[PDB]
């Protein structure tokens, strides 16, 4: 699809069995969730961006389907304002910007 | 062109005649931009980022060009630890996400 950005590029994922809706983040380096439980191992992580740093649990090797598309990789679980997909998942779906 | 996200998607930015590099983000609603002087008057603004609220300085109408495509519109200015081109400029550029 082609997604333009007069409104927040939201679409619903599948993440640990639980649809939610994440933001496509460009600007974001980390997939983060709010908190939900993910199987397997974990280590913690601070992230940093516009306000400060926040703890999030960093789960590896962890199936997200992004609308309708499979990947796996790295996300990061905490007190994210919205769910975001970044740059470590939307390359593995080829999202590409375009101007 | 088509910017693809295995690094972050960095351009060049000019804004009052000085070269910047700047982060494409369809993550942000808005611009912005670390200190520096700009014209006119300012309005407050409260923006929200992953570590909790700033504030900003939001000046209205300003000549911004963004990986050579001209722009006109909204910059804020405050302590971002990079320069963000968020949504109301990158529809500016006519950028889309692409998958
Ligand atoms: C209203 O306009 C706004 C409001 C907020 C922001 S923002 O806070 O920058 N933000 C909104 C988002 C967290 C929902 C845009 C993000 O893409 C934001 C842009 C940014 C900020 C500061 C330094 C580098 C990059 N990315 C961002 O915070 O990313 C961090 C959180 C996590 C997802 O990944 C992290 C890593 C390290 C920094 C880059 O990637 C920008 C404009
Ligand atoms: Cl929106
Ligand atoms: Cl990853
Ligand atoms: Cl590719
Ligand atoms: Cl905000
Ligand atoms: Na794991
Ligand atoms: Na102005």
């Amino acid at each position: 699809p082609q997604i333009t950005l007069w409104k927040r590029p939201l679409v619903t994922i599948k993440i640990g069995g639980q649809l939610k809706e994440a933001l496509l983040d460009t600007g974001a380096d980390d997939t983060v969730i709010e908190e939900m439980s993910l199987p397997g191992r974990w280590k913690p992580k601070m992230i940093g961006g516009i306000g400060g740093f926040i703890k999030v649990r960093q789960y590896d090797q962890i199936i997200i389907e992004i609308a309708g598309h499979k990947a796996i990789g790295t996300v990061l679980v905490g007190p994210t304002p919205v769910n975001i997909i970044g740059r470590n998942l939307l390359t593995q779906i080829g999202a590409t910007l375009n101007f």
